[PDB]
DNA sequence: TCGACCGGTCG
DNA sequence: TCGACCGGTCG
């Protein structure tokens, strides 16, 4: 479809939303909207909860897209009683997590995997049991990676580390922040991966809201990209923005940056994650 | 004098902001607020040039509650053309770089030191004149030092490069942003200096406004006060928030929180590059 | 250009 | 809690 957007008159701008129909859109707005401003229920479920949904009415659409052009603009647009931009930042992080969780950890359940998004409070222990406690850079690992019966200092479930998620909507933070601790963990035979929505295009005055994302290609890559490609900081990367280029065949140093849809049960990510710790 | 603050849509907060009188703060505007759109003229440099001129008025004044209060407040109202927020965001980082160069070479050059901001396309030869290059983390730094007959790769006029500084209007966990780079300056004998405005008041409903910052205090540090006085991760601190506690006499890695006014001639800031670079 | 600045939020 | 998320901006 065809999203038309207004910026603040007489600013209009719009762009294209590929394999979103009007009806799909209406149908992701009409389960989101009223969850933007319920009470009790954290936005970070809402947001979270509604992009598993949204992924899932259109499984065709590049999810960064449906984050960004769907999820982000309503709520900006929706969002009451506190700035919206603001508690765009606060709640759409950890909305990823959130999104991560629950859209993977029933597929991981069968092979005793378990995803937990370290929030407030659960962190300090995580990293205790990665060994990368007071390590710098180690609190961007977000969401830790457990398996039943394997890993690092097992819980009274059976559950042990077996490695960490940095999770990211966005890449323009300082990612060179992740890489000590990454490594370290990486040296552990722990698993570091970098999951990302990959999300950016710029607005008007001058940009074509194209959400093309900031990794670059293997031709021309951006310093994150040659991160993971050249420096191999990281075990793999997920991008789920369908315009991130992925990586050739090949990398310098043996890790991709791979790229894929949000809907459906087992994907490349789930796959990853299983072939690994089997 | 008692600040009224718009939060909007009918919503008005106060603050005080002391040792400043309202003629004070009309003389501040005046000068300011011709320049938030004036044509040909970067914000970084009307921000910077403010807030020099604004300590200079009110000397007394809390310099990190003339920058957060009457700067910050007066931009978002007056910005037209672009949002404020997000304008301020891009603007004011390197406005406090400006300001720190124009307060300060004055002085430091009675003693043959100069500050150069590293705005782009500079900072690649300060890096590579630093013995920095090219290291994981290495880019998070603002501001050089530079001694004449002294520091490392001398330019045409003998000045060489001695240190830098990492200027945060305000540290947030960005702070850590700059603790690699700060490291690897250090390991290469380098001066390492955070300088901050020490920024942070919780606006309601989530606080009093009161500009407090984030650094705690000695017997009960944040954990920004344990990555300077604990693990020392930066050479010194200054900071321009007269609510900051300095640090002790003492402490465990032997490096310290300092807390002045802005405006003026000598103080504990050029006292301490003198004494080094002596 | 397009990399990287900051702060209200809210848990 | 007091930590720490993200994106429009602009040089």
């Amino acid at each position: 479809m065809r999203l038309d957007l207004d910026f603040g008159r007489g600013l209009v701008a719009h762009v294209m939303l590929d394999n979103v129909s009007e009806e799909q859109y209406q149908q992701i707005s009409d389960y989101f909207v009223p969850l933007v401003n319920k009470p009790k229920l954290k936005s970070r479920d809402a947001i979270g909860q509604a992009f598993v949904m949204a992924t899932e009415v259109c499984p065709d659409a590049n999810p960064s897209d449906l984050w960004h052009h769907v999820l982000y603009r309503i709520y900006i647009r929706e969002k009451i009683g506190t700035d919206p931009s603001q508690s765009w930042v606060r709640t759409s992080g950890e909305a990823f997590e959130v999104a991560l969780v629950e859209r993977y950890n029933p597929v991981l359940a069968r092979h005793g995997i378990r995803l937990t998004a370290l929030f407030k409070g659960q962190k300090g222990l995580a990293l205790t049991r990665m060994g990368v406690a007071d390590r710098v850079g180690s609190r961007k690992v977000d969401v830790m990676i457990e398996k039943q019966g394997g890993g690092r200092s097992p819980d009274a479930e059976g559950f042990g580390v077996v490695g960490g998620i940095h999770a990211k909507v966005s890449l323009a933070e300082r990612v060179s922040d992740d890489i000590p601790a990454s490594r370290i963990m990486m040296g552990e035979g722990l698993l570091s991966v970098l999951s990302t929505l990959d999300v950016k295009s710029f607005p008007p005055p001058h940009g074509d809201l194209v959400n093309r994302g900031e990794l670059g290609t293997p031709d021309r890559p951006s310093d994150k990209r040659n991160y993971i490609e050249g420096h191999g900081d990281f075990s793999a990367c997920f991008s789920y923005n369908l315009r991130t280029s992925p990586s050739n065949a090949t990398t310098p140093s043996g890790r991709h940056i791979y790229v894929s849809g949000f809907s459906g049960q087992d994907d490349e990510f789930t796959d990853y994650l299983v072939a690994q710790l089997a």
